[PDB]
């Protein structure tokens, strides 16, 4: 039913099939060994992404879309890539990089004083990390609508990977009132613009790498908590901006405030905030 691809296909005997990833969160992941993807006979750790039981024709149309989309993006250090497919003779498997350690959320709480504590330049390079892989994805056009800590993934080289940017999400069926698996609100995410008008744009994601910043030097933090959505719109209509986290220079928090500047246009690019962040990363100790 599906079209070969010869660039990216694997046979399906080279996949040794592992522990459930997401817990169901992520869509159905598992954790997975290779054999011989460059080098045949060593095996690599890899995530495999594939439909539910009980997934409907556009279930199989979006994660076609997306495994399309990683395709056409190409690769870079700081995003989850792309690493193969099993299209033939079975359910579609989509093939990425694994993160050891989880997401960026996770791995912050998990390292926060009462496993090892992070340095300041643990932190600021974390940032850097990530506002790499935006830029990177910026350059190839591609707008992520949902950048937060709980989709950056930590590999266990401590690499940030960007996850998620190709996912196909119809904006004018978001159900503002779901929450995370933690607990949280992904409104408290959005650009006001993207919140209250529906329009996604680069711009959108760099206000969501402020709220992003926020949670790095909150060591994982929730944004705004105990408010429910209708009191996060009148907090936005009345320009309301997070508070200063304890333990963050002026200068980084300017930086946070400068992404959510009230005018889109105004906002640093993310080729801006990665200069910026490449300075504050050699001078910080
Ligand atoms: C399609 N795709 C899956 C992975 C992938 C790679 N390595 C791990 C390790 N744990 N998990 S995870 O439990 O499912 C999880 C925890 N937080 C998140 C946020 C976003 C996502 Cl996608 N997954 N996730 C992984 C997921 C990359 N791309």
């Amino acid at each position: 039913e599906l079209p070969e691809d010869p660039r990216w296909e694997l046979p399906r005997d080279r996949l040794v099939l592992g522990k459930p990833l997401g817990e169901g969160a992520f869509g159905q992941v598992v954790l997975a060994e290779a054999i011989g993807l460059d080098k045949p006979n060593r095996v690599t750790k890899v995530a495999v992404k594939m439909l539910k039981s009980d997934a409907t024709e556009k279930d199989l149309s979006d994660l076609i879309s997306e495994m399309e989309m990683m395709k056409m993006i190409g690769k870079h250090k700081n995003i989850i890539n792309l690493l193969g497919a099993c299209t033939q003779d079975g359910p579609l498997y989509v093939i990425v990089e694994y993160a050891s350690k989880g997401n960026l959320r996770e791995y912050l709480q998990a390292r926060r004083p009462p496993e090892e504590q992070l340095s300041s330049k643990d932190l600021v390079s974390c940032a850097y990390q990530v506002a790499r892989g935006m830029e990177y994805l910026a350059s190839k056009k591609c707008i992520h609508r949902d950048l937060a800590a709980r989709n950056v993934l930590v590999t266990e080289d401590n690499v940030m990977k960007i996850a998620d940017f190709g996912l196909a999400r119809d904006i004018h069926h978001i159900d503002y009132y779901k929450k995370t698996t933690n607990g949280r609100l992904p409104v408290k995410w959005m650009a006001p613009e993207a919140l209250f008008d529906r329009i996604y744009t680069h711009q959108s994601d760099v206000w969501s790498f402020g709220v992003l910043l926020w949670e790095i030097f909150t060591l994982g933090g929730s944004p705004y908590p105990g408010v429910p959505v209708e009191e996060l719109f009148k907090l936005l209509k009345e320009g309301h901006r997070m508070d200063k986290p304890s333990n963050c220079t002026n200068e980084l928090y300017m930086m946070m405030r400068d992404c959510w500047h009230a005018v889109p246009s105004q906002r640093p690019t993310f080729k801006q905030l990665v200069e910026d962040l490449d300075r504050i990363v050699a001078l910080t100790s």
